[PDB]
C-alpha cells in the first residue's frame, strides 16, 4: 500500500457554518443544499455571539485523546517514517487571524498543542506556549517530531482551503448551525466527489437556534463473550422477506451512513423497517400496502420541531385543521374556503352515500374530531346546529386537568367515539392523545391505529406537536416530548419508488416553531400566531409517480 | 497461576435438561431453582423423542470455529506447553449415538473410556483413558475449543475437576422419565452470564443460558464518543437506587429472555424516572411511553421472576365478556380486585352518593357489549342497547382480517364520571395477517410493581381466546404504557426482582371446543409447565 498522509499523521478539521444572507432575487422558494451552510465568520470574528452547544462541543473532540490507543499510533507514524522505536495533547492549528479572534483568557487552547499558520509574524511576536509555522509542510514536519493524539485543523477559510486543497484532511467534523448571520468569509465548497457524509448527530438548540453536528469522511481508496453472541443468533433467518422487491443496492447512501443520530431517522428506519420485513396485504379493494403492527418515536420539542426535511412540507392546511377541530367544526366548507383540501374527497355526495350517509348534506363531515373533542357525547344533527353546552368538552377538562392536577393519569383527549363511528364521515386515525406533566414541562402520547407511512404520518407528527406546543402554552408550560405510537403502520405499494428515493436524502437540522406568546387561551389562535422558521429541506416528492 | 487448564485449552459443557417426574407429586412442584432442570437421560437415551432446535443449537455451537481468532490461543496454548472444534463424550453416551449421524461430522471425536477397542475405530475418532489425558491431547492437535457432551458420569468428573471455564445449558421446559442427571452446579462455582429468547420446539418451551466459572474500525469509536459529549454523566437517581444492589442484573452480558424488557423498564423508571408525589401523598417514579412486545407463538409471557396467580384475572376478564359492573359477582367468586373501588366511601368520594355499593358504573363489560347505552344499575337487562363492540371486532376480524378499524375501547368520554373509576386499558387493537392475530393494547396508567405483571398475562391471555373464536393462532401481544410508574414502596422488592435470573416460559392451554367468545368458563384454561421464582410481597411493610 502507500499511506496517505492524512491518514498516518490523522489530520482533522472540524468547524462550524450558519446559513448566509442570501439575496432574494426573487423567488423564495430557495434551493437548499450541503453549500447552504458555509458561513464561517463576519469581521474577524464569528458570525454570531456564542452558540455555546457548539463550543462545548468543539473543545470536547478537540481535547479528547485516548492513550490506549496512542502506541498504535505511534509505530505507524514511525513506521511511515522508517524511524523504528506530560499527559497525551491533540495538537490544533489555526491561521493567524482566527489566533487573534480568540480572547487573551483563552489563549492557548487549553490541555491542546497550539500551532499557528503565519507570514508576517514570528515567534518573537507571541508571548504565548504555540508553535509558528509559515507552511503547510512544516506542520508535516513538526507532527513526525511531536507526541500527540490527533491533529485539528481550526480555520480560518484560508487554512481550509489549503489543507481539503492538498487533501490533507481525514475527516471534517462539521457543525451546521441553523440559523443566518452576515458574513465574509466562508468555508470551502466541499466536493461531493472527495468526501462524503458518514455520520448525523441528534438535533439541538442552543442560544436561540437549532443546530447539529455532521461528519465528512474522505473518498474509499474478551472474545470469548463474542461468539456467545453469535451462537444466540444460531436460529435467525439469512434474509429479509422483501429483500429480492427492493433491493439494498437501491440504498447506498441510506446503509452507508455509520451513525444515524438525527430524530428524522425514526421515521426513515421505520419506512426501511417496512419495506424490508412488512407483511403485504390488500386494504381498499384493490390497492395493496407493506404493514407492520406497533412502533413508537420519540421528539424532543425543547429541542426543535419535527418537521421532515428529507422532503417538502408545508403546514398552513394541518394548522388551519388544527384550529377547525379546535371550534368543533365539522363543516368542510370552512376549509375549503381557506383553499384547504385535506377533507374534500371525503365530504363528496358519493363519498357519503358510500358510506350509507344518504341523508348529509354534502362536506356535512358528521361528528368528527372537532365535534368529539368539544362535544363527545351529544347528538349530533348537522354542521350548522349549535351545541353550546352539549355533551362533554374534552378540550377544556384537559386544559384544566393539566392546570389544577398536573400529575393526574386521566388526561386523555379521545376522538374514537364509538357509537358515532358510523356517522362519521370516516374513522378517526388518531385515537388519542395522552399528556404528561413533570417540572412545569409537557409531553404528548398520540396514539395512530393506522398510519400512511409515506403521505400522512409526516403531516400528522407536525399537526400533534404544535398541539402540543399550543397545549403547553396556555397552561403555562414548556413543550417537551411529543411521542407518536403507530397501531397499523403501513406503505401502500405506489409510495415504494418515491421512499426509495427519499432514504437516501441526509437530513438537515430541523427547524423552529414560534407561537404568538400573548394567546393564553386554545381558543384564541389563528392562522398568524404560527411561525416556522429556518427551514431546510430537500426537494419536495410525490410519494406516487402517476402521470 | 492466573489462568489454569480450563481456561487454558478451553474446555466448555454442553447440555440439555428436562425437569424431572416425582413419584410423590405429578407435574407441579413447590420450590424451583436451576437445579430443577436436571434431567439428562432415560434408559442409555434422551428423555424425550426429539427437540430439533436443541438439536441445531447443539450442532450449530460444537461446530462454529473462529480461524482468524486461533493462533490466539495457540499462542497462548504453546506458552504453556480446515480448524475444528474438539467433542468429547464417554462410551454409553457414544453408544446412544446413531450409525448414519456416528461420528459427530465437522468435529474431532474423542471418546473417554476404559475398555474401547482403539483399533475399532478410526484414527481420526481418538480415545482416552482418563480425563487428565485428554489434556495431552489437546497438546498435540489443532482445535478451537473443546466441548465437552457428557454423559453424566463425563460432567460430574470434569466438573469436580474444575476443568470447565463455561456451560451452554438448554432448559428443557417439559417433564420426562430419567434415570441420569446433571451434576448440581455450585452457585459459588459458577454464575449465569446470559439468557436467551424463549422458543417453542415440539410442543415445549425452552430458552439457553450460559453458566461462568467464577474467575473469583477505531475511527468510528471515538466519533462515538463526540456524538456523546452532551449525554448525562451519572443517572439521575444512581444515589437513591444504588446500582451495586442489582450485581446479577449488571452482571449479565446477553439478556434475550422476553421478561426481560418488564425487567428493564423497572431498571429504566429506577434510574431515570422523574419523583412525583402523584396522588395520596404516595410518591411514585414516573416516566412516559414504553412499548413491550411478546411472541405468544412461541410462548405465555407469565413473569418467571416472581410467582403470579390467575384464577382471579382469568374471572374478571369472563365477568368483562359477559358485560358485567355486578362487583359482587367477583367478590361471591373470592376475586377482590374491585373490591376497594366499590365500597360506599370510594363511590361517595367519587361523587356517586347515588349508587349501590359495589355497582361499579358503566365500566369495561358495559363498554364492551353496550357502548352508548344508558347506564341505570348493574341488574337492568341491557340486550340490544348500545354498540357491541366485542360482537363487531369478532365479525371484523372474520370478514374483513385487514381492516384497521378493529379496535375494543372502553374508555367511553361520556360516562367517564358515572365508572367508579376511568378504565386504565383504554384500547385493543387487533391486526391479522397470514392466518395470524396480533394485539395491541394501551394503557393510561401503569403500576409497573403490582398491575403490569397482570395486565399483560390477562390481554395475553385474551389474545389467544380471540385468536381461537376466528380460527386464527396468536402471534404478538403489543403493550404500550402510558404513565408507566414504580411505586416508592415497590422499589425495594423490585431490587430483589430484578437480581433473579428468569425461567423459561411455561404455555397456555386452551379447551380448544370452545369457538364462541362467550362459552369459555375457568376450567377451560390452564397454564402449563409454569417455573417461578417464590412470590414476593411488592410492600414489604409487615
Ligand atoms: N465558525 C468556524 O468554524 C470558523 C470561523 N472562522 C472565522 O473566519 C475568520 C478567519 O478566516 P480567514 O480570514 O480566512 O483567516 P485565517 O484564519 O485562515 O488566516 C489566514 C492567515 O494565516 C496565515 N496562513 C494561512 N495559510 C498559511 C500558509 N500556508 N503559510 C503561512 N501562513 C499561512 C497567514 O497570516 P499572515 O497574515 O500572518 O501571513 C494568512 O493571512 C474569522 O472571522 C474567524 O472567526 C475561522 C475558522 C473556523
Ligand atoms: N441431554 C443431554 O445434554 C445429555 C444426555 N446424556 C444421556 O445420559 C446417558 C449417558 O450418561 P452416563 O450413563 O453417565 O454414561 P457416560 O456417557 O457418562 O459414559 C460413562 C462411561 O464412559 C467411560 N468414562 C467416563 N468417565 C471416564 C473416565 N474418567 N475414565 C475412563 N472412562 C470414563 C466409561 O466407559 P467404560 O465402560 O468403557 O469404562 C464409563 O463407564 C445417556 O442416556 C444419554 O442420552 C449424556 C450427556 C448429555
Ligand atoms: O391523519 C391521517 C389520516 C389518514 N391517514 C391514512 C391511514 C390509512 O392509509 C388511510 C385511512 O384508512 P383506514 O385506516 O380508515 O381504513 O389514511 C394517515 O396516515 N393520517
Ligand atoms: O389493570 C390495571 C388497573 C390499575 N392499574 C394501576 C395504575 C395506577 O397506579 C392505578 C390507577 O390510578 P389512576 O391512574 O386512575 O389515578 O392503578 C394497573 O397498573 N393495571
Ligand atoms: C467554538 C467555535 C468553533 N466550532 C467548531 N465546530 N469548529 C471550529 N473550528 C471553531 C472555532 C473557530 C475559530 C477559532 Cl479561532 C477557534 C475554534
Ligand atoms: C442434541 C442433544 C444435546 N443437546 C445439548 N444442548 N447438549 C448436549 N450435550 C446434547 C447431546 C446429548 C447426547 C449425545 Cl450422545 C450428544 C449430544
Amino acid at each position: 500500500m502507500m499511506e496517505q498522509v492524512c491518514d498516518v499523521f490523522d489530520i482533522y478539521a472540524i468547524c462550524a457554518c450558519c446559513k448566509v444572507e442570501s439575496k432574494n432575487e426573487g423567488k423564495k422558494n430557495e434551493v437548499f443544499n450541503n453549500y447552504t451552510f458555509r458561513g464561517l465568520g463576519n469581521k474577524g470574528v464569528l458570525p454570531w455571539k456564542c452558540i455555546s452547544l457548539d463550543m462545548k462541543y468543539f473543545r470536547a473532540v478537540t481535547t479528547y485523546v485516548n492513550e490506549s490507543k496512542y502506541e498504535k499510533l505511534k509505530y505507524k507514524r514511525c513506521k511511515y517514517l522508517n524511524k523504528e522505536t506530560k499527559k497525551l495533547q491533540n495538537v490544533v492549528v489555526m491561521g493567524r487571524t482566527n489566533w487573534e479572534s480568540i480572547p487573551k483568557k483563552f489563549k492557548p487552547l487549553s490541555n491542546r498543542i497550539n500551532v499557528i499558520l503565519s507570514r508576517t509574524l514570528k515567534k518573537e511576536d507571541f508571548d504565548e506556549d504555540v508553535y509558528i509555522i509559515n507552511k503547510v509542510e512544516d506542520l508535516i514536519v513538526l507532527l513526525g517530531k511531536l507526541n500527540y493524539y490527533k491533529c485539528f485543523i481550526l480555520g480560518g477559510s484560508v487554512v481550509y482551503q489549503e489543507f481539503l486543497e492538498k487533501k490533507l484532511i481525514k475527516k471534517i467534523y462539521f457543525t451546521r448551525i441553523n440559523s443566518t448571520y452576515e458574513c465574509d468569509v466562508f468555508f470551502p465548497e466541499i466536493n461531493e466527489n472527495e468526501y462524503q457524509i458518514i455520520s448525523v448527530s441528534d438535533v439541538y438548540t442552543s442560544n436561540n437556534t437549532t443546530l447539529d453536528f455532521i461528519i465528512y469522511k474522505k473518498t474509499n481508496n474478551d472474545d470469548e463473550e463474542e461468539d456467545d453472541f453469535v451462537y444466540f443468533n444460531f436460529n435467525k433467518e439469512k434474509e429479509e422477506k422483501n429483500k429480492n422487491s427492493i433491493h439494498p443496492n437501491d440504498f447506498q447512501i441510506y446503509n452507508s451512513l455509520k451513525y444515524k443520530y438525527h430524530p428524522e431517522y425514526q421515521y426513515l428506519n421505520i419506512i426501511y423497517d417496512i419495506m424490508m420485513n412488512g407483511n403485504k396485504q390488500s386494504d381498499r379493494t384493490g390497492v395493496g400496502v407493506l404493514s407492520k403492527f406497533g412502533y413508537i418515536m420519540k421528539f424532543d420539542l425543547s429541542q426543535y420541531f419535527p418537521l421532515l426535511t428529507t422532503k417538502k412540507l408545508f403546514l398552513r392546511g394541518i394548522i388551519e385543521e388544527l384550529l377547525w377541530f379546535i371550534r368543533g367544526e365539522t363543516n368542510g366548507n370552512t376549509l375549503l374556503n381557506k383553499n384547504v383540501r385535506i377533507w374534500e374527497a371525503n365530504g363528496t355526495r358519493e363519498f357519503l352515500d358510500n358510506r350509507k350517509l344518504f341523508h348529509r348534506e354534502v362536506n356535512d363531515l358528521g361528528p368528527i374530531y372537532g365535534f368529539q373533542w368539544r362535544h363527545f357525547g351529544a347528538e349530533y344533527t348537522n354542521m350548522y346546529d349549535n351545541y353550546e353546552n352539549k355533551g362533554v368538552d374534552q378540550l377544556k377538562n384537559i386544559i384544566n386537568l393539566i392546570k389544577n392536577d398536573p400529575t393526574s393519569r386521566r388526561i386523555l383527549l379521545c376522538a374514537w367515539n364509538v357509537k358515532d363511528l358510523d356517522q362519521m364521515a370516516l374513522p378517526p386515525c388518531h385515537i388519542l392523545c395522552q399528556f404528561y406533566v413533570f417540572d412545569g414541562k409537557l409531553s404528548c402520547i398520540m396514539y395512530q391505529r393506522s398510519c400512511d407511512l409515506g403521505l400522512g404520518v409526516p403531516f400528522n407528527i407536525a399537526s400533534y406537536s404544535i398541539f402540543t406546543h399550543m397545549i403547553a402554552q396556555v397552561c403555562n408550560l414548556q413543550p417537551a416530548q411529543f411521542i407518536h405510537v403507530l397501531g397499523n403502520a403501513h406503505v401502500y405499494n405506489n409510495h415504494i419508488d418515491s421512499l426509495k428515493i427519499q432514504l437516501n436524502r441526509i437530513p438537515y437540522p430541523f427547524p423552529t416553531l414560534k407561537l404568538n406568546p400573548d394567546i393564553k387561551n386554545i381558543e384564541d389562535f389563528t392562522i398568524s400566531d404560527f411561525t416556522i422558521q429556518n427551514y431546510v429541506h430537500h426537494e419536495k416528492i410525490s410519494m406516487d409517480m402517476a402521470a
